C-alpha cells in the first residue's frame, strides 16, 4: 500500500500533495505558557471625560474604539460579585469562599502613547453611565456579527433593555451604522471585555446588572459549533453521548469525535475560559470550530434534519468530505431511529404492560431490528447488500419533501435535492 | 502498425500531423540554471515622495506601476521576523536556523529607465502608510485576477481589513478605476513582489502584518489546479493517493499524472518557491496547469460532480480529449464508490460488530463488488460487455438531474446532458 | 455544412465509427499495487449473434 508504478513501464511513481497542515489549539495549551490575559486600555482620562466622547461618538458615527474600550472598563470597574465556592479554571485561582472580586479577573495592562483620536465630545453629560449605556456598547456586539437583515429584530432587543431604565434613544445612523460595528469584534480588547463581562455574569446570574449579558451572550462558544450539534444530536435522537458515539460510522468523523473530545479541556465545567477560547485568545484555530469537523457537521446535521430538525435545514455545507458514504450512514441513523419508536409506559394504576417477550425477524428474515443497537443495524444492513432499502429511500423523501424555500450550499438543499426525486 | 497503404492502389501514404510543442517547465529546472530571482525596483526616490505619487495616483486617473512597486519595495522594506529552523528551498538557503530575515530576502536589483511618468502627488500624507496602504496596493491583485462581478465582494471585504485601523477610505474610481488595476498583474515585478509577501506570511503566521495576504493568497499555487483537482478528489471519494491513481483507467490522464509527480519539485514541503513557479516566473507554461492535464482535469473533476461536488459544477470543460471514454471511466469510478460506503463500527462499549471472510458478492451470476477494489471492477465491467448498465445510467442521472444555472462550456452542463436527457 | 458532396454516405460512415469508440470505452488498469486485471481472457460479445465488436 505504498508502492505504485505504471504496468506498461513497470516504473515507480509516488503520488504527493501540496499538503497544508494546520493544527487546532486547546486552550490548556495556552495556561501552559502564561498565566494572565493581558487587557491593553488606554486609562488616563475621566469617566465623565470619557461618557462625553463616546455619547457624542455614537450620535455622528465617527468614535474611537479606544474610547469606547477605556468607557467600558471605567463604568463596569466598581461591579462586584461574592462567591460562595472557589472559583478555578485552568489552574487559575480567581477567587476563594468567602471573599469579593469585579469584572476583571483578567490581569490588565496600559496602551500606547498619547491618543490619536482628539475630539467629538458632549460636555455636560450626566452620570447615567453604568445604567444603560454599557448596555447598549456591548449589545452592538451581537448586532455586529449578523449579516443578515435581522439587525432591527436583534437592534430592538437592545432598546428595550435600554427602555427598562431611562428614555428612548437611538443613537447611529441609518445605512452608515453597521459599518461602526463590524470593526469592534476585530478589536481584540474591546472583544476580552466581552467575553469576560459574559463569563462574569454567568457565574452572577442573580445580580442586578446582569442585564449587561444580553449583547455578550453570543461570545459563550464563539466557534465551538460542533460542540452545540453534538448537543442537538443528542436531543433530537433521545440517546445519551455514549450510543450517540457508538454510531459513528466513519474513520474521518471518528477522528473528529477525538478531536473534540480531548480530555483537560473543561468541557463539560460550569465556569470556565474554555467558551471564550477565540475571544480571550487563548486560540487562533479552535479544536470546536465546524469548519474543523466538516465530516461531522455534514453527518450530524444531515442525520438530524431527517429527525425532522429546524437547526439543520440551514447548516452549512462543508467541502471536501465523503458526500456519498456520510449520507448512507446518516440515513441508516435517522431510519434505525425514526422507525424504533420504542416506546414504554411510565405511569400506571396497578395494571402494566410486560414487555419483554417475543422479539425476533417480524417480517421474516426481511425486518429490521427492534431497537437502537448499532452492532443489529449493522447485520441488518450487510444483509440488505450494503445499499439503502427502497423502504429507506421513501423514509428520506418524505423527511425532505414538502421543505420550503432553500438556500444556496446548505445541508436542507443537499438533503432535498438528494432524496426528493 | 506502423506502415499505412490504400488497398486500392498498394501506395503508400504517411500520415502526418503539424508539431505541436509546448514543452512544460518544472521549478527544479530555474535553479539549475540561475541560483536568484530578480528583482528590479527602479529608483530610490524616497518613501515620503513615493508615498504621496501613489495615494494621489491612486485618486485620481491612474498611478505609474513603477511608483507602486517602488513603494511597496520601500513600504515592507523593513519588516522581518526570527525563524526557528533553517529554511531551504530548490538549493538555495534564505536563512539558518536562528537568523532575522525580511521579505526581500530574494535578491534586489535596479531598473535602467530615467523615471519620467512622474506626475500627481499629495505631499500631506504622512503616518497612514505602511499600516494599509500596501494591503490596498497588494489586494487589488485579488481583485483585479476576476472578470465576473464577483470582485464587488473582494473589495468590498479588502475595505473591512483597512477599516481594521481608520477611516473607511475608497481610493479608486467604481466604473473605468477596474482597468487600472487590470494591468498590474501583467508587471512581471508586481507579481515578484506579491509572491514574495504571500511565501514570506505562508512561513510567519503570527507576524503582525500577516493581514497583507488578503489579496496576495491567489498567487499561492496559481496554475497549480492539477494538484487541487487531485486532493479534492481524495478528499471527497475518501480513498488515499494511491488508490485515486489505480482508478485511472484511460492512458492520456496517467501521462499527465506522471506529468505533475516528477521526484523533485518540492509538492508536499511546508514553505517552497514551487506554488509561486508563475508570479515568480520560475516557469512560463507550469506543469501543474489546468489546460496542460485535460484528460485528468476533465477525468478529476466529472468523478467529483458525480459524487456530489459543487466545485466541480462551474469547472470548464476542455477542448480535444477522449469524451466518450473519460466519461465512462468517471462514471465507473463514481459508481463505484456510491454504491459502496465505507460504513464501518468506530466506538464500542462491549458489542462488536465482526464482519470479515465474506464471499459470495451478491448474486450468482454478475453482481456488483463489495469494495472498491478497481481490479474486481474491471472484470466486473468486462462482463457487461464494457457497456454502461442501467442502474449505472441511473445512478448518474439522479447526481445530475436536480442541477440548476448551469453555465456554457463546463463540466456540470455537460454531465447533465448525457446523463439526464 | 459544405454542399455538393455524398450527405447520406458520409452520415452511416460518421456514425459507424463514432457508435465504435462510443460504445467501445477500452479502459485499461494503469497503475497497480501488486494486483493486476488481464483483459484478455475470451473475446467474444454479449449476444452469441450480431454483438458488435
Amino acid at each position: 500500500s505504498v508502492t505504485v508504478k505504471r504496468i506498461i513501464d513497470n516504473t515507480v511513481i509516488v503520488p504527493k500533495l501540496p499538503a497544508n497542515e494546520d493544527p487546532v489549539e486547546y486552550p490548556a495549551d495556552y495556561f501552559r505558557k502564561s498565566k494572565e490575559i493581558p487587557l491593553y486600555i488606554n486609562t488616563t482620562k475621566s469617566l465623565s471625560d470619557l461618557r462625553g466622547y463616546v455619547y457624542q461618538g455614537l450620535k455622528s458615527g465617527n468614535v474611537s474604539i479606544i474610547h469606547v474600550n477605556s468607557y467600558l472598563y471605567g463604568a463596569l470597574k466598581d461591579i462586584r460579585g461574592k462567591l460562595d465556592k472557589d472559583w478555578s479554571s485552568f489552574g487559575i485561582n480567581i477567587g476563594k469562599a468567602g471573599d469579593t472580586i469585579g469584572i476583571f479577573d483578567l490581569v490588565s495592562l496600559k496602551a500606547l502613547d498619547g491618543v490619536l483620536p482628539d475630539g467629538v465630545s458632549d460636555a455636560s453629560r450626566t452620570s447615567a453611565d453604568d445604567k444603560w449605556l454599557p448596555l447598549y456598547l456591548l449589545g452592538l456586539y451581537r448586532v455586529g456579527r449578523t449579516q443578515m437583515p435581522e439587525y432591527r429584530k436583534k437592534l430592538m432587543d437592545g432598546l428595550t433593555n435600554q427602555c427598562k431604565m431611562i428614555n428612548e434613544q437611538f443613537e447611529p445612523l441609518v445605512p452608515e451604522g453597521r459599518d461602526i460595528f463590524d470593526v469592534w469584534g476585530n478589536d481584540s480588547n474591546y472583544t476580552k471585555i466581552v467575553a469576560a463581562v459574559d463569563m462574569f455574569f454567568h457565574m452572577f446570574k442573580k445580580h442586578e446588572c446582569a442585564s449587561f449579558r444580553y449583547g455578550t451572550i453570543v461570545s459563550r462558544f464563539k466557534d465551538c459549533a460542533a460542540l452545540a450539534t453534538f448537543g442537538h444530536l443528542c436531543k433530537i435522537t433521545g440517546m445519551s453521548t455514549e450510543d450517540v458515539t457508538t454510531w459513528i460510522l466513519n474513520r474521518e468523523v471518528a477522528d473528529e469525535m477525538v478531536q473534540m473530545m480531548l480530555p483537560g479541556q473543561e468541557i463539560d465545567k460550569a465556569d470556565s475560559y474554555m467558551p471564550y477560547l477565540i475571544d480571550f485568545g487563548l486560540s487562533s484555530k479552535s479544536p470546536y470550530w465546524s469548519v474543523k469537523n466538516p465530516a461531522f457537521h455534514f453527518w450530524g446535521q444531515l442525520t438530524a434534519l431527517l429527525l425532522r430538525s429546524t437547526r439543520a435545514r440551514n447548516a452549512r455545507q462543508p467541502d471536501d468530505i465523503e458526500y456519498t458514504s456520510l449520507t448512507t450512514a446518516g440515513l441508516l441513523y435517522a431510519y434505525a431511529v425514526g422507525s424504533s419508536a420504542d416506546l414504554a409506559q411510565q405511569f400506571c394504576v396497578g395494571d402494566n404492560k410486560y414487555t419483554p417477550d417475543d422479539s425476533t425477524g417480524g417480517l421474516t428474515t426481511n425486518a429490521p431490528p427492534q431497537g437502537r443497537d448499532v452492532v443489529e443495524w449493522l447485520g441488518w444492513f450487510e444483509d440488505q447488500n450494503r445499499k439503502p432499502t427502497p423502504d429507506m429511500m421513501q423514509y428520506a423523501k418524505r423527511a425532505v419533501m414538502s421543505l420550503q424555500g432553500l438556500r444556496e450550499k446548505t445541508i436542507g438543499k443537499y438533503a432535498k435535492s438528494e432524496f426528493d426525486k
